[PDB]
RNA sequence: CCCCCCCCCCCCCCCCCCCCCCCCCCCCCCCCCCCCCCCCCCCCCCCCCCCCCCCCCCCCCCCCCCCCCCCCCCCCCCCC
């Protein structure tokens, strides 16, 4: 009957989240999982495949430095919020969030975001996305179709980045209308 | 039919340097909040001790009065 589980700063050595870490939570109807401040460094594929009813996943304030292949979110069929702010570095790809179309909140502040300007936008499948946070990442380049199709977006945080060149009339190809 | 040598222009890539722009970290100063300790001022409280004042109680002392008992002395009258 477990619906809420907080594991914030509960461990000394939890560096890698393999596909066997949460197998003991398979039969729990877990909705909220908090994993902040655990010095987590790597998330493997199918790490959260055992949490099918999960709605909130908080992974901020860790040392996660990797490239999000998108397989880390397999099995998250009811997820609504993913918190990833204040990690080492996150590199996005075409299918980083292709397995979680039900996502509504995505926080990516202070993660030193890389490759957010992919030709197919990493945020394209997120049709229900409402809140997106990309602040304090020193992002310099954004394509005009980064947020295409996100008709439900309501909050967009882009402060403390470097987007000045994109809005200059002398920028090659003209200003970026994102 | 075939090589080599010059000229301009257009490039590509790797380094160096200089620019704005931004991020992170740190330093200096200031401000705010919280915590701890300490000082100063004023109004008080309780307890103890000392002193003073009022009132009261008990005991005692001094003086006086009353009653009882005891003793001495004065008048007067009878009995044998
Ligand atoms: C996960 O747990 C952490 C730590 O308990 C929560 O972080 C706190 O969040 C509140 C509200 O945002 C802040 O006021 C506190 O300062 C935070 N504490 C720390 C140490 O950062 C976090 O909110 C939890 N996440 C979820 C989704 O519940
Ligand atoms: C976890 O991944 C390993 C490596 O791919 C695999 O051998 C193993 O069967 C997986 N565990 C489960 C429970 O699927
Ligand atoms: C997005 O939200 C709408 C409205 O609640 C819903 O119909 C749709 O199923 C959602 N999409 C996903 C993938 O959950």
């Amino acid at each position: 009957n477990l619906k809420y589980l907080s594991l914030s700063n509960s461990f000394t050595s939890l560096r890698t989240l393999t596909n066997e870490t949460f197998v003991s939570l398979a039969h729990s109807p877990l909705h909220i999982l908090n994993l902040t401040k655990n010095k987590i460094s790597k998330i493997e594929s199918d790490a959260f495949s055992w949490l099918g009813h999960l709605e909130v996943l908080d992974l901020g304030l860790n040392e996660i430095g990797q490239e999000l292949t998108g397989q880390e979110w397999r099995g998250l069929e009811n997820i609504f919020e993913i918190y990833l702010s204040y990690n080492k570095y996150l590199q996005l790809t075409r299918n980083s969030f292709a397995l979680v179309p039900s996502l509504q909140r995505l926080m990516l502040r202070r993660v030193a975001l890389k490759n957010v300007d992919s030709s197919p936008s990493p945020f394209q499948p997120l049709r229900n996305l409402t809140i997106l946070d990309l602040s304090n990442n020193n992002i310099a380049n954004i394509n005009d179709d980064m947020l295409e199709g996100l008709e439900k977006l309501e909050i967009l945080d882009l402060q403390h980045n470097n987007l000045a060149r994109l809005w200059k009339h002398a920028n090659p190809g003209g200003p970026i209308y994102f």
